[PDB]
């Protein structure tokens, strides 16, 4: 059922590290490689940043800023339209990966070098290390409509979630979760990670005590997920230079 996203009139291997969907279902992609580039998929362009090393992780929020990592350890941001990215004040990033943004416009980092997550809160100078404990090499981060936060620990083969109210950190009840890398959230509460060298996506539903395995196929090192509001699936699959895409909406009376 799974289709393959049409980026088309590109110069380069596409190389998806990470994957982001808008309101608008613009998908946009962080494309590797020592020359990085952020493609938008409407049509295909590529958003003016500049310099991009590595590119790692992105993210779209609600007014269309596109915010990515890359391995000169910074956070760079794109505003909607703009041509002049600015670079938001993280500090000691050390291979920084996904990267997430709440509806307040607070900044989460996971960042695998130092294993933790850190927060900058919207307009604030000075970053915050989220109390995650036992980290080894986080690769993704995502935060829900709650607060909550939530964290692919991927070496210790675990998703975490730092709990907003208690602060206490929950290994969600994945099943055989396998060095996973890339997460998402949707609106329903319902967690998206790809095993990544195991070459499955699979979720976990929102307060359920299991997960499910996505019915896609060929995959081959999914490194980044995204889920839009209709809950459809983007996967940034690495090894094959595409994004697949697999949608959830029901069939009328079949």
């Amino acid at each position: 059922g799974q289709t393959v996203l049409p980026f088309t009139g590109i110069d380069f291997r596409l190389s998806p590290s990470g994957v982001a969907v808008d309101s608008a279902g613009n998908v946009y992609v962080t494309s590797e490689g020592m020359y990085g580039r952020v493609v938008k998929l409407a049509g295909t362009t590529v958003l003016p940043f500049n310099g991009l090393y590595q590119p790692q992780g992105l993210a779209v929020d609600g007014a269309g800023t596109v915010y990515v990592t890359d391995f000169n350890n910074r956070v760079v941001t794109l505003a909607a339209g703009s041509n002049n990215q600015t670079v938001l004040p993280f500090d000691g990033l050390n291979y920084p990966e996904g990267l997430a943004v709440d509806t307040q416009g607070a900044v989460y980092v996971a960042d695998r070098g130092n294993n933790r997550v850190v927060k900058l809160a919207a307009g604030s100078k000075t970053q915050t290390v989220l109390p995650f404990t036992g980290l080894n090499d986080p690769d993704g981060v995502a935060v829900d409509n709650s607060g909550n936060v939530y964290v692919t620990d991927t070496d210790n083969n675990r998703v975490v979630k730092l709990e907003a109210e208690s602060n206490n950190q929950v290994v969600l009840p994945f099943t055989d979760i396998t060095a996973p890398w890339g997460i998402a959230v949707d609106e329903a509460g319902t967690v998206y990670v790809t095993e990544h060298n195991t070459n499955q996506v699979v979720k976990l539903l929102a307060g359920s005590t299991t997960s499910t395995v996505l019915p896609f196929t060929g995959l081959n090192t999914p490194l980044a997920v995204a889920v839009d509001s209709d809950r459809t699936v983007y996967v940034a699959d690495r090894g094959n230079d595409r994004v697949v895409k697999l949608t959830s909406l029901e069939h009328h009376h079949h």
